[PDB]
């Protein structure tokens, strides 16, 4: 039942996904209007600054988050660790994120994403790996960015691309598309979804480097549908105001007085 | 009705292919019997070695070759020119080849196929190539080989490779299937029913130096389902002895009796 | 008025040009069908095996052709020879071919055709040397091929480009499109015009290779307004016939049954 | 109307630009007879110490600035981030400078400053780039050079760059001034714009490594309009008597007894 | 006798190994489940930690772990190493590993483990050396990994190239078969035993980065036989339940409740 992942995965739009640590910090991103948060046992920050590995959260926290918040839950799973993957859809979370963000577990393949009950969230860094994604099951795509530096430069970069293949792809020649799909290595199939959407076949989020409010905005308007923000929110002067702020600007991506009034 | 076109190049199973240049090969490659004929105006010998581009054949040749002999009869269309196939659909032709073997075209491109009524014929090196030509529309794949050699070094190995491939996606992990459609750059549908079929989803031929009876029953017992014999025929001190032993080694790949035999 | 020079040659729109060397063959491409005549002294394929330098055709010539028939009388024009061009204007022509098959004038410059009444011919390989071109001054364009062979793969492969760069930029992002005009360095007021009209801003031809009627059929069902046919027709066995039947193929582009009865 | 915005940048004519971090060192830029303050959160010395990514200074100390001084306020936003454009538009300041001296926000894009009512103000290097510039709406240039070291070396090669354009093609022959415009894949209007006029259609600002007099005054002599005075000015000895040296200098940039009295 | 080796080695499956370095961690990883103890004298963490060249085992200590616990005690010998091997089959351990994560003593050559009664246990990456090991004599293997760093990212590789190999071999034609022996330079005998049997003909560890239940269960599904924990368990915040956790999931591999409870 892809089409119900699918739709399951739709009512995140417009939304703002937080990376939450504790309870407390999961309260806040709730109360600030976020649509979901990504548990996870220390910040993006952790894995980039003090190194070693880092794994899918662990349960008893996820627990305990699940139980402090009402709204959809995430977790991060290693890329091809699809026991990770079984262990978090047994612990009952909304969503779990194949996350590039953590540590790679299997260089070469990705889960089997068909094989859970549970809606997958996976990164993407152009149209063809957005693709494969949706083709392997993944019920809902990031792009990928930077992860943990604050620049949207790749961030921007990959949105603008994803969007520019899929305008490309709209008024391509249709004799042209078989090539097209083998430029991108992405399915045919969903090669031709795509060209009849307008738009991935699934719901588009941006993810990396979004800091403030504007960037939140930026990400809305270049035509995706919701954002992630990590760490740099709850290590700054006031967590709670610059949350609501990002979550106010994502709900009013076309307003710069509102834009203004939140910053 | 992709599936009506399978089934009727279904009935070439198993039988011998040969080029002819007049309505009197056409008629002797008839009586060797040969399940169908390849209207052409010269040679691939010609093609090969007087040099010039080569084109699809003259309609008027073809309307009497057509006339002349009473089993299938196909014709020569350069890749991505879809006009000549127009052409040749307009015809009434059984079959139609795009040809590798003529001039190119579109470099870029092959025919969006799929808007014809006639099946056509396409040429092929490994898995990856034979899964996008059936994509693209193809009803009937031939291993591509050499033209004009008679050397069946190259005919060989991309019969060995095509089948290897397939060979190895039988017992392919699901998980790691989508990976190899990457590596092939073909369709993950067509992988799948590949996978699932064990063989490549369309009749398969084999092309390119096939000059001796030795070599049509070395290509049949590699796998494939028939073979193409282009100029060799013809230009021998005996063509309809060399036709005919063709066809019986075809016939009969595994009886080496027969083969010496007919040698 | 370079409005008006792109309105007079809209009239050939639809039609076909022939490279003739005489009167006479300049009547027989005029019983043909044909829109216009190409006068020049020594075919290309002279200008191929004589080897030399080609410049632009003799005056009586010129005079004599145009004496001999009525449809619009073309004249090559070396690149950045405007010289040649004040003489080809000079004598009265209907439009002028800056034409690359003859030999480079000045390698690094064109005619900065605005100085001249008669509508001019510009060779193109991509958008940006179209748009380069018809900034310039060209009032009518021709993708440029490749020069004496009969093998259209560069001709298709130039229409796919020139095509998808259109296509592309139809869809494209008004705030990209800068970048656009950039990536092309053509200049970005044509780059709007050509955004906003959907195609390129004048009349477009395809030349180099055609040679059958199924060649002048694929160029005007790839996109183009007509096509240049050089010397391949009346080298042949019959000038009269194929000429008649590519001028034939170009009017009825989309009807097979034309095409096969052409050819 | 991009014209009124060219007419209102005219005012900064013949003044200096200062960068400013609070109420206090902008009220000093305003008495020492600057003619426009670029409000920012922390200099780029502080860029440079801090490390990190910069962004649009924060609309509070914005207001602050905008309510303590009369003169024109500018505000520094990333490249291709138009949501922080659209903020600063919001907030009500003069001008909006598209700052390479911040950290990119778009790579392959800028922003397209014909959707705001604000006039812009954009980084160059070179002929090609001040045109590409004000192709795409920026009312006002000023040259790159190097951002927080005070060596005015490559500020005035920039400079020196851009003159030294403009006076090739005051003379440059019309024939070749096309083959110009695609070798700074410039737009040709803009190039012929400029021909004509004998400088770049806007106003045009010099920037980085301006410390001294002796610099600002270099500037004004090699052709520019103005400078931009960052940081080195508010952390030496004096920051007023230093301040007022460079806005003498710039008022007086052909007195060299006055360039002695105020060093 | 060989095949007793490769019996007595079999009673290790679906069990994990746990690198100990005192009589009182031996006595905890036997409480906690494990199958085999891997005496040693100070961790894989500590080899890295404090440099140096690292050797076989005490012999005392070894005398004392043996005389602790009453699972099967295993033992560390450099490679190519006989005369440590020769002590540990005199001291009377169980198994001997020719262990990769100790200090090369021969880089060319490894022992020629059939001159021993006790079984071996030797590393590998893929399936050619793994046949290599099996023919030299190693009546078990464990798939290399990485050592120390806890990331599993090269262990699966290894598990995924070795399962793919013999995938790869199982339908593999026989006629091809000797070219693979060729490929991986592996005897050819062994090559068609594992054709044969469909699996590696010993009993097929995993080692290296393994440290959570997950990590331990994902070895399993991928098809190994059990798992290598050297020094990630005693380190952390309470050893005995990660090692409990670790054998538990060791012992039910497609449980993901279970793996979750345990976590």
């Amino acid at each position: 039942p892809f089409s119900v992942k699918v739709g399951l995965a739709q009512m995140l739009r417009g939304g703002v996904i937080m990376d939450v640590v504790n309870a407390e910090q999961a309260r806040i991103a709730e109360e600030a209007g976020a649509c979901a948060v990504m548990a996870l046992e220390r910040v993006p920050a952790d894995i980039r600054a003090q190194g070693g590995v880092a794994r899918m959260s662990d349960p008893q926290m996820i627990k305990e988050i699940k139980q402090a918040v009402t709204i959809p839950v995430m977790a991060k799973a290693r890329i091809g660790h699809f026991v990770e993957a079984q262990i978090l859809e047994a612990i009952g979370i909304d969503y779990i994120d194949e996350s590039e963000v953590l540590t790679l577990a299997d260089e070469d393949h990705h889960i089997n994403k068909h094989n859970f009950r549970i809606p997958f969230v996976c990164g993407c860094r152009n149209l063809g790996e957005a693709l494969r994604r949706i083709r392997e099951g993944a019920a809902m795509i990031r792009t990928k960015g930077e992860a943990g530096t604050g620049n949207i430069i790749e961030a921007v970069r990959h949105v603008r691309s994803v969007n520019g293949d899929i305008r490309v792809l709209r008024n391509m020649d249709d004799d042209e598309v078989f090539t097209f799909a083998k430029k991108l290595a992405a399915p045919y199939d969903l090669v031709m979804q795509t060209k009849q959407l307008g738009r991935l076949p699934v719901v588009q989020f941006a993810a990396g480097g979004v800091a403030t409010p504007a960037d939140a905005a930026l990400m809305m308007q270049l035509g995706c549908d919701g954002v992630f923000v990590g760490s740099g929110i709850f290590k700054s002067g006031d967590p709670a105001r610059r949350a609501r702020a990002i979550v106010q600007a994502v709900t009013h991506y076309s307003d710069p007085e509102m834009l203004v009034e939140v910053s």
